[PDB]
C-alpha cells in the first residue's frame, strides 16, 4: 500500500553530513514535492525494515510523516515529508537569540510534549528522544522522528538486549541498570531534551565522565538550572528525572503544563 516506484524521486544532494545515514534530499519529480529519504550492503536492513514499519503505525502533527517506501528491492527507500530547517539540536546552537526567544522555546517544548502525549495514549515508546532527534520546519513547527528504536508495547515495559548499548546522558537509571525501557524512560529523555532546548543547544552534563554519570545520579545529582529558564520549567524538568519512574509525571501532565504555560 505504501510501496512506490523508486524512478518517482529525484535526488539532489546528500543530507545531515554523515550523521544520520545516507539521507539525501529528494523531489518527487510527478507530484513536485520535496522530501527526504533514507536508504541504506550494510547489515542493518533488519532495523531498517522495522523502522520503516513503525513510521506506517503513527501519524501527528508533530511526528515527521511517512510518504512512502521502497522496501521491495534494495536500495530500499524511505520517503518522508521533508523539514528544511533541519535537527533541532543544531537549529538552536545556530539560530538567532532575537528571533528564537523564550516564548519560542515554550512553544517548542508543547509541540514536542504533543507528539509524546499521543505515542503515551498509543502506548509507543520511541527510545532515543533528543533534540538531534527532533527537526525543524517552517513557522518554528517542531516534529519528533527518527523511530528506529520505537515500539508499541505489549505491557508497560520493554527489554533491551544483553550489550545494547544506550546513549548514556539521555537515559534513565533503570535503563542503564536493568537495561528496563517503559514511557516513564521516554519522560526520562524528554527532561534531557527540555535542557537542551533550554540552553539553545548546549551538551547535557558538560564535562562529566560518562562513567560517573550513574554515580551522580544515584547520589542526587541533577543539572542545575539554565538562566532564563522559568522556575515552573525547572520544576517539571526535576520532575521528569524522579529516581522512582513511578513519581515522574506522565506526558499527558506535560502536555498540560506546556499549554498552560503558553498562555499566562
Ligand atoms: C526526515 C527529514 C529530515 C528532513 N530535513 C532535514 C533537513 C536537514 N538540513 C540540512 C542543513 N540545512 C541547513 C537545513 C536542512 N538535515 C536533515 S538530517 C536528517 C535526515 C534524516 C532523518 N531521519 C530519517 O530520515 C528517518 C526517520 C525517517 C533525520 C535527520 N534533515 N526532513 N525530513
Ligand atoms: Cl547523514
Ligand atoms: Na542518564
Ligand atoms: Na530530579
Amino acid at each position: 500500500k505504501w510501496e512506490m516506484e523508486r524512478t518517482d524521486i529525484t535526488m539532489k544532494h546528500k543530507l545531515g553530513g554523515g550523521q544520520y545515514g545516507e539521507v539525501y534530499v529528494g523531489v518527487w519529480k510527478k507530484y513536485s514535492l520535496t522530501v527526504a529519504v533514507k536508504t541504506l550492503d550494510t547489515m542493518e536492513v533488519e532495523e531498517f525494515l522495522k523502522e520503516a514499519a513503525v513510521m506506517k503505525e503513527i501519524k501527528h502533527p508533530n511526528l515527521v510523516q511517512l510518504l512512502g517506501v521502497c522496501t521491495l528491492e534494495p536500495p530500499f527507500y524511505i520517503v518522508t515529508e521533508y523539514m528544511p530547517y533541519g535537527n533541532l539540536l543544531d537549529y538552536l546552537r545556530e539560530c538567532n537569540r532575537e528571533e528564537v526567544t523564550a516564548v519560542v522555546l515554550l512553544y517548542m517544548a508543547t509541540q514536542i510534549s504533543s507528539a509524546m502525549e499521543y505515542l503515551e495514549k498509543k502506548n509507543f515508546i520511541h527510545r532515543d528522544l533528543a533534540a538531534r532527534n527532533c527537526l525543524v520546519g517552517e513557522n518554528h513547527v517542531v516534529k519528533v522522528a527518527d523511530f528506529g528504536l520505537s515500539r508499541l508495547m505489549t505491557g508497560d515495559t520493554y527489554t533491551a538486549h544483553a550489550g545494547a548499548k544506550f546513549p548514556i546522558k539521555w537515559t534513565a537509571p533503570e535503563s542503564l541498570a536493568y537495561n528496563t525501557f517503559s514511557i516513564k524512560s521516554d519522560v526520562w529523555a524528554f527532561g534531557v531534551l527540555l535542557w537542551e532546548i533550554a540552553t539553545y543547544g548546549m551538551s547535557p552534563y558538560p564535562g562529566i565522565d560518562l562513567s560517573q554519570v550513574y554515580d551522580l545520579l544515584e547520589k542526587g545529582y541533577r543539572m542545575e538550572q539554565p538562566e532564563g529558564c522559568p522556575p515552573k520549567v525547572y520544576e517539571l524538568m526535576r520532575a521528569c528525572w524522579k529516581w522512582s519512574p513511578a513519581d515522574r509525571p506522565s506526558f499527558a501532565e506535560t502536555h498540560q503544563a506546556f499549554e498552560t504555560m503558553f498562555h499566562d
